[PDB]
């Protein structure tokens, strides 16, 4: 017989197969085994708190109404246009904001029925999945994106999802991200839902993303530190050259301001304080204080010999005090942002 | 009987069920009970005056044409492909700008018919809902987004919507927003429409959003205040050092200008005046006035002893007068923007 | 009879109703009465020269093939899935760039057939409509957006559109725009098309939009004016302090430049000259000329007593001449842009 | 007979009309006459090298299988839902990147069959058409956008396209563009394709666009020229005032830099050199050279009377030499960009 | 016979053709020959790591069930609406993120059946294909975009893809890119997939893109070099003029900062270090070090004849040492970025 006419006999009207009735309709629940292959991963966006993925989803279950022994071939293949003639699980992605299937050329779907009634069902689809991001430690933040597979209308006494044991989630080689770095280790969890209706099956996977810091180091942190160092050279300039020390102080404040305002187009638009904002505020307070120090030296120095040496003492104290307090701030900043804040205990 | 063939008998041609006729067609109106579960909430945009939501919508009503007692099961389940065989309310979202259903895997829909004829109908859908925003008190503004559920073509003697009594609107845990903060308290109101055609049912929910201020404090308000303070140190510099006091005055004006123009890429594009614009204008008038004060001191001081002390008196008066009037402005600014303007009386 | 089976008798095959034949097929033209209710209005974009609207469109006409007297109910309701069984006008929006209907929940459509054969047809739809904008007087410009309703394939001896007499165009309360302000008065016009094929019916509505000026006043015009005033204080500084007057002149030019370049991210991207560009160019010519005045004073003053007083005379003349010519420019600018240019004569 | 039942007799099963067979199937090719009416024109984008159009497309040909004489009416009208019952040319736009039809209200389509068998077929559609743009002479560039109408699967012995003789391409009145200006003169060409399969018909139209220069003149070219002029006033300042001439030179370089970097957000993002980039680089080399001239004057002047006058001679030579070489550069720049480069020889 | 009725006899129910069974169902695999014609190429985006293409795809294979000799014509043409009546390969693009067909006018598809049973199948489609980009050598980077054609559900003993021998991949003339330059040479490779299911056929093509450097040379590298040169003229200024050398040093640092921050809006947003970032950091370290040199000269020079000449020696050494070390840096920079890094060995 042609492999198709055998399918029309297996899921036939004379056979009485009903695609709206689950396998083992009265007995134990259906056990669906799931795989994910991630083809692409990106478009991670803080404005919408989501990311975009392109996956192969494979589901495997057993349907005893589809067992056959008379046909010699040990596997049959359903046409993708006849997919509504067979029962399929009602899997949906719980944190999905948008999805579509792929129909370029032939529909990107595949269904294979085995001799014992096992069904293999593999589809290709694009997802936009939501992920809440924190950003409090922004240059040095670690994010966790999840992906939850849930049944829409079957409780856990009719339908149960499980991950594959060998490789349930795989990622294609050679994927890059402009901002993040996808780690190799992934969690497979149960996130079983308890509602008023009953207990609904749900499995999830967690991906860990670490932001790279090299660009922010070379473009924001180090230029701000050089501007802070440049504000300290006023303390070695002679206190009589007021146009020199005042113009150096205020141009250092202006350079600090153009550095902040120019860095303001390439940062995430949030409303709370980030760690780079703390750094940029302390560097501005440092260049503001170096100009107030000269305002005090210039005012104390003109009160007409005891007054000349008190003003020179303010300069010699500021020569050691400004770099020391800036080293203490750097120690507490990098310690509390690279040791005292790790959120991957999972 | 298979649960499906029983459905084909209940809504059968021999039964004479008509999906275009409401339940209790001659008698009292249909009472629909509604729930909302908000899965995601975001994309709040001032350019388009809208926000994006992803919800579960559940409707419950009674259809006496669907009551059955012969079948043992106390609940039946309609296939999502047979949903046009049953009557459903014509609910629409009155402030919707765009919407779609979810068909990833199986259609994200569910209909359950009980023994007494009660119908439970649960769908998943994405909305873009309009919300007019004010922005007059922008760093410190509070917004209210609503969501109106209305019948399209039935008056209130045929169809009535009501919220559930226990939990009509719930929000998923762990949702974050980049700019706002969704409050926990929600209003459930009637917004019944009165038209020429008659009285149309309509229920709504109000969400309250408060903008976070910490980033605007650390990046806009405090640097402007430091620049204003830096403009006051001219009054303690000797009045003979004209290149020092003129260059400090005009570089303080330039720093104020680069601070404003750099803050100009991360603010909402509206055409009216915001509170941050008031603050930025007053700080510019303060650094403009400190340079006019030196122009007066420098001009009065050269008129050739009575003229030297009048110019020194302008400096000693400005030393107390500029910080005092700036403290008075700060008191009236933060009082009228954090006490005299609350719009959540609802 | 069930209200549906009566519809299947009225537009029946035995009745011989043909949905492809207009009412009064041989006689006088069909008269369609139109209403518009505007739910939302926004997304006004100069880059694409269009705006976005969300309306209810209601059409009313008479079909004598649909008159019935045997049924007791004085109004019937066609199902939105049976809308291709009835004749409808082929209304299209002549300046539409994009459109779609709304199918969230049930299709957002409604058709009501009365006893005398009158049809009421109400649909909800989203439009993107084109509008050419001028922008020559940009901070102070007034725009006119139109909306044209035309028949696609019927001449004015078959189909005629008319506005309702009581309220053909209404707008929902509480709509805001980020940049514009929609006026209350609307024009209802005929814009009848004359083609080679014949005379085609077409009605239109005009909306008037006025841009708000308060933000541009507080952020662009007033800071530029303060910078121009700051360039005049060089004339009161002693002519011997060349580092003071040269540094004040060139830093005033730099402040004028950072003010222009920072305002350059929030303006519409056109290729012709706007009124704000005229203002920004004249303020730059004013701060350029104040520095050329000192270059002349400094050069004339050193030619070695007659030369000292000629240079002092240039300063005393510039003290009155620069503010006077700037007041004359302000008078001609605001007069020709707020009196001599009104384009709402309509 | 009803005009429809006559259509069902003309294209009937008893008539044996086949919509998959072209008219004159064995004989001479079909001659299709084409018109274009452009409703809107815009969204010209250098990032994607495309533009957007909204047109009416009208095709006219003769089908002798559709000739009829028994019916009194000299024109019939096919319903837009029955359009697959008739043969139509397989016209496609060869440089299209995206297209869609308009289905707001009734489908925006129209087909009219005459007595002699002539068919008039008019549709409304939106196109995104590709256009390669050059941008080497960017402020002063002229672009040419084309629009090619080709048959997909018929060689020129089956199907031939021709433009109408009276008005094949018309544009609606009152269209504006933010950046360009659409000229009135249009080319109608043949662009016949020669492939391995055979000779395929193809007609095209060329539109000419000229960029407006007024905004770039008032905002980029003239401020740069004023900054260059301001760098020349150092040559008239006394050579002993080193803080004045050094601060004026470096602040002029900084003003030139903020002028360039602020103009950097409103220019097209390409990777090759534009004419404005040439202008901005030469103006920077001019303000760089004026500061090197003072570095030479200041160094030569202190070598301890012969040295004082050699340094004064460098100043007096630079007073005439810098404006002269800048006038020569302006003459060669505007001559080679407004005379020696015209690309509309077509 | 009409060419259609012959098709209905060839793929007839009496013929028993089954479109779900491949040709040579029991025997050797089907050999499909593929061509690509690229109509447009662009939208290369680093944020999403993808590019957009518009191609003609042509597939050729042999179907012995479609051989016919009775008909005189040596080629038949299937209607695009009957394409599901014939077997077609299940080609899909393995790195596709989005795709669609073109249905403007008639569907842009074509199928031709020859006498011996050869099938030619040509479709037009738009692709968004993923490409990982590196950007470590960003101004001077070379990218490689691929395009993989794979069978979805057939192993290599049923279906085999091959490129054409004469011209499998062609590109239309006159395509331009805003940033890149598409090379003429293309690789044709096998990328055969080995899975658990078996061996799946897959062919690919590689395109090579080189970024143009002229704009980055004239706008970023050369202005930074002029600012570095301007920082060296302090060494030729007299060491007693402290306001001149301090103001020149700090204004050179500020100019370097506005140059970097203004270049910060037109660069790709990645998180790692690019070569332009290395260049911009070294130029900032050079202008920072020239100001530290004067801070040392000014401090050493005032310690009260031995001290005057040690400070003059620091100036005379810095006059030769700063340009030399900057020439060494330029030599190592351009050598390691234009010789030691070529990645087109392929
Ligand atoms: C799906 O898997 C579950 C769990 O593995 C199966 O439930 C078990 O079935 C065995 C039958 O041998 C019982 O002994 C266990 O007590 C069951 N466990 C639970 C928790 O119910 C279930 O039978 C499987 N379904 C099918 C159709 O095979
Ligand atoms: C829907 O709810 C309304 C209001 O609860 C019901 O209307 C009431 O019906 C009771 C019947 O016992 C009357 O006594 C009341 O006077 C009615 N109130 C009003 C305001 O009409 C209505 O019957 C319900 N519909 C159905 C189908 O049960
Ligand atoms: C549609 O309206 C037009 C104009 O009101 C009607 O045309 C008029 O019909 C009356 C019939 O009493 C004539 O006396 C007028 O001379 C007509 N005017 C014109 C300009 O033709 C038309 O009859 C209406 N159509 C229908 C179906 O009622
Ligand atoms: C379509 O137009 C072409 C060209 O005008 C016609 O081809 C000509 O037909 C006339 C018949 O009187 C011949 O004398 C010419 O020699 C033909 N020219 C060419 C170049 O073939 C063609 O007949 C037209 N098609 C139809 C159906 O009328
Ligand atoms: C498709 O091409 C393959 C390879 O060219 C063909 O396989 C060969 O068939 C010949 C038959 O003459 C054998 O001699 C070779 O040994 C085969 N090679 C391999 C690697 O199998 C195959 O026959 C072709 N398919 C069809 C339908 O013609």
């Amino acid at each position: 017989m042609s492999p198709s006419d055998f399918l029309d006999k297996l899921m036939g009207r004379t056979s009485g197969y009903d695609a709206r009735i689950r396998p083992n309709f009265k007995g134990p629940p259906v056990n669906v085994t799931c795989n994910i292959f991630i083809n692409s991963f990106g478009s991670i966006a803080e404005t919408t708190m989501d990311y975009r993925v392109n996956i192969f989803l494979r589901q495997k279950w057993n349907d005893p109404r589809l067992a056959y022994s008379e046909y010699p071939d040990d596997s049959l293949d359903l046409d993708p246009s006849m997919l509504d003639s067979i029962w399929k699980p009602d899997l949906f992605f719980a944190n999905e904001k948008g999805a579509n299937f792929h129909e370029v050329t032939t529909d990107n779907k595949l269904l294979r029925i085995f001799k014992n009634g096992n069904v293999l069902y593999s589809i290709r689809l694009t997802l936009t999945l939501s992920c809440p991001m924190d950003l409090k430690n922004f240059p040095m933040d670690v994010q966790t994106c999840i992906m939850q597979l849930e049944s829409f209308g079957y409780t856990m006494n009719d339908l149960i999802f499980e991950w594959q044991d060998e490789a349930p989630v795989q990622v294609a080689e050679g994927l890059t991200l402009p901002q993040f770095l996808l780690k190799e280790e992934k969690d497979l969890r149960y996130c079983t839902k308890h509602y008023n209706t009953g207990k609904f099956t749900c499995i999830e996977v967690r991906f860990h993303l670490e932001r790279q810091m090299g660009y922010y180091l070379i473009q924001m942190y180090i230029p701000s530190l050089l501007i802070v160092i440049l504000s300290w050279v006023s303390f070695w300039i002679n206190m009589d050259a007021a146009p020199a020390r005042v113009a150096l102080g205020i141009t250092t404040v202006l350079t600090m301001t153009t550095q902040s305002s120019g860095s303001r187009a390439s940062l995430p638009k949030v409303s709370y304080v980030k760690a780079i904002d703390i750094w940029m505020a302390v560097c501005l307070l440092f260049v503001f204080s170096a100009l107030l120090e000269y305002a005090a030296v210039n005012f104390v120095s003109r009160q007409h010999k005891v007054f000349i040496d008190r003003a020179k003492k303010i300069d010699t104290i500021s020569r050691a005090c400004f770099p020391l307090a800036f080293l203490i701030f750097n120690i507490f900043y990098w310690v509390i942002y690279k040791i005292l804040r790790h959120e991957d205990i999972h």
